[PDB]
């Protein structure tokens, strides 16, 4: 049964048939629901695979039967049968990975999803031509801070041999340094990669905001250390619009959001690293980075700084600060010149884009724990809007670590 | 290991592992497909029988007396009870148990730390419209405590084979008339535009204010729902100023002490009980943030904002959050200074995960819509956004029902 799908503030339905096209279960079943969990619980196979996101290609070009068409279904047919694996065409590859994110249900930025930068990197064969190619990639992204959506993507997983490996979660990530006494200077979410770095030679620095190099890996060989040169990695130093103190906080953040530890699957293909990048939604970095108390914990500081009553939550102490470290935030980017979001502006985007897919392909899927902004939830229209998640392909999904 | 969802606390990095959900004999909306965990509305003879003995388990499980010999013959009669007449009746403790148990099972509530203290009011010898109101009033009288409040429950009689429901048609015993203007828009609460006009066909004079409080309509078996007005000094209200924006007061908003659902079926061992109006105390953030900040309620946060003279031309002031926090404020100093029971979005979830963990020890865990329990705003500040839940349906449950007319 196709889910109806209500919008609570304007009293307004659509049906999803969009979701008869998962072939992927998720975690949920008719006796429980999943939904607010983090991570998820032969040559037949990759043939249907292939064949349905060639259809879907040559379908996306309005060429369906042609003779393009007939033709490349043989070549991949031919391919696999022979060979147990295929590859794909640069421009397949694109319309692949667009659709990737296009699909991705935790995403609110996917208005954009048509406007992709996609650097094919299939020809790599070393972590030193890896590195050479995230340079490229950050340097074109981050654009002297008119930030521009990018993913490049390496060689597949081939059945033979080991993978490449970006082994950071993201692209850009500060050190954390864990005490002897259990606390972490810098990052606590970066305390493993961190160690990682220094045991692969790196020498750590010990500041709160010391950039981590790189850990690069090709298919069976020990990952490799390169540090980023600094003059690419653009940072926004934090200061607030009023409150002159703020900026004495030393508080920075950096302005190109890579993730770079998820695997791109195309046609039954697996690019086992393809970084990808847009721009900060401010919520990310004002509200979870900074004041999440196992991330930065910096409410408290900024309380006492703002001479809040502490010592009860009645007094909003919390509220009133973080709303203060988002608006610094995006101040403070705006100021640098340096392309942000505010959850606002962002959510009422993604409600055009809800719009958008409704006509385009009959639904769209969207996991509202991640869909709503972490500070005023139903202030933002995504709050009052009903949701489906399940999973598409071409997707974006979660890999082991590399170790 | 175990084949039990697995759940984890993001912030604390601490594993446990449902085996409660095994308990479930209801399906919700999800499937392997696709997740429906969003939506609001999700889409006897023996059957009778079997709800019923699983629930006298469940009861002689709860006094510890699983397997003797009173258990064994209240599971007789019961049986004995539904062979002759099609139906059954509880016993006084089992329905006060049965009743603790279906709120202690709603995966929407996060005051369920409160779940063991409930006043239960049995009514099931009510007969008549005039005498639910007279229970009712007794209600909101024992729940207000002028402003101490206690929580509650009423019970009227359970449905019956081809004879008529007790029905409140009230969606809540509080509620602010809703009147629809000339130009389109709402005077007062628009989430109750229906009820106001159902009143007002049932012969209510209505006002013209936005805070109006509506009449009661009250339905006995097979007979046409009765009016009945509030005698205004059972309804304890708190008008809203804010400890420092002297202003604030002059807006002339005000809220209700006493929260106080009525439209919900209360389900014990098969048996359905249509009318059994339930009551807290409020967490700050359903007045501050929802009911006065909602587009589709009140709509109030443009005009706090303009009264703070934000700029509420751009999206990136943050105006529409600085407003709503102020609200939130107000909402909490008022209560607090009128001595009326409120509790913070900070303190409601943080004796949540408490209860969270007293259950896991309990009953191995404890169903949870995320959704729900992560407050309207501030989310990720409260310890709940960090915490994964597993949604399931237990029986004694809090079900939504059709409208009465
Ligand atoms: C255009 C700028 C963009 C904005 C404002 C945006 C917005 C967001 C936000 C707010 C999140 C949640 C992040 C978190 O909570 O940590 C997110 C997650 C995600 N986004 Fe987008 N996004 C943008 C560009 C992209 C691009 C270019 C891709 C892929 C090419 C993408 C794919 C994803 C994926 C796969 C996730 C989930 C990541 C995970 O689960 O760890 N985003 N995005
Ligand atoms: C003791 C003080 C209490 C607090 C602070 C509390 C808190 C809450 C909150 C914040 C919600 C969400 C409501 C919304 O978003 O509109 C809720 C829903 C719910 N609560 Fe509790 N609650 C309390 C007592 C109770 C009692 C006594 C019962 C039943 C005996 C109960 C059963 C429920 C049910 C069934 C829902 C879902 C209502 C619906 O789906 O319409 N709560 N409660
Ligand atoms: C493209 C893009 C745009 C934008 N605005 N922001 C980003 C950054 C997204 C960061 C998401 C990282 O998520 C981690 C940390 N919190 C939840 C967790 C989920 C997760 C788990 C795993 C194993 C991998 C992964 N990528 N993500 C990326
Ligand atoms: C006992 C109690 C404590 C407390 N703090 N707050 C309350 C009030 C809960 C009111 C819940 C109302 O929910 C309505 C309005 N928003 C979603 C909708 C869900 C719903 C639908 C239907 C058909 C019935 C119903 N009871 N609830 C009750
Ligand atoms: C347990 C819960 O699912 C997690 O805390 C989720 C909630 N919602 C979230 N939403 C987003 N956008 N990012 C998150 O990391 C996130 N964490
Ligand atoms: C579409 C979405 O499920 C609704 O807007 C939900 C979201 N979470 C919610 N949580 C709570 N506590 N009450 C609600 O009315 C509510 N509405
Ligand atoms: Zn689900």
């Amino acid at each position: 049964k196709f889910p109806r799908v209500k919008n609570w503030e304007l009293g307004s339905i659509t049906y999803d048939t969009l979701c008869a096209q998962s072939q992927q279960d998720g975690p949920c079943t008719p006796r429980r629901c999943l939904g607010s969990l983090v991570l998820p619980r032969p040559a037949e196979q990759l043939l249907s695979q292939a064949r349905d996101f060639i259809n879907q290609y040559y379908s996306s070009i309005k060429r369906s039967g042609s003779q393009a068409h007939e033709e490349r279904l043989q070549e991949v047919e031919a391919e696999v049968a022979s060979t147990g694996t295929y590859h794909l065409r640069e421009s397949e590859l694109v319309f692949g990975a667009k659709q990737a994110w296009r699909n991705a249900p935790r995403c609110v930025g996917r208005i954009q999803w048509g406007k992709l930068q996609v650097f094919d990197a299939r020809d790599c064969s070393s972590a030193q031509e890896m590195f050479t190619y995230i340079c490229n990639h950050i340097k074109y992204a981050t654009n002297r801070g008119n930030l521009r959506s990018a993913i490049t993507v390496f060689p597949q997983r081939a059945p033979g041999r080991g993978d490449f490996r970006i082994w950071n979660s993201q692209l850009v990530r500060y050190a954390g340094y864990r005490q002897q006494d259990g606390s972490v200077r810098g990052d606590p979410a970066n305390v493993e990669i961190t160690e990682l770095c220094i045991q692969h030679g790196w020498t750590p620095g010990n500041g709160r905001f010391d950039v981590l190099p790189l850990l690069l890996q090709a298919p069976d060989e020990a990952p490799e250390l390169f540090v980023l040169p600094p003059e690419l990695v653009l940072e926004v130093p934090l200061e607030h619009p009023t409150l002159e103190w703020f900026a004495a906080l030393g508080l920075r953040w950096y302005a190109l959001p890579a993730v770079s530890n998820m695997l791109l699957e195309i046609g039954g293909l697996e690019f086992s690293a393809a970084p990808f990048s847009g721009w900060y939604m401010s919520t990310e970095i004002g509200t979870r980075n900074l004041c999440d108390p196992h991330r930065y914990n910096i409410l408290e500081d900024v309380a006492v700084c703002m001479d809040l009553d502490t010592r009860t939550t009645s007094s909003l102490w919390k509220d009133k600060a973080a709303v203060e470290i988002n608006l610094a935030v995006l101040h403070s980017f705006q100021l640098a010149k340096v392309t942000i979001v505010d959850h606002h502006a962002a959510t009422v985007s993604f409600m055009k884009h809800l719009d958008n897919e409704q006509k385009a392909r009959g639904g769209c899927p969207a996991d509202w724990a991640w869909i709503v902004p972490p500070i005023s939830g139903s202030l933002t229209p995504v709050f009052h809007q009903e949701m489906v998640n399940y999973i598409l392909s071409p997707a974006f999904r979660y890999q082991p670590d590399p170790w």
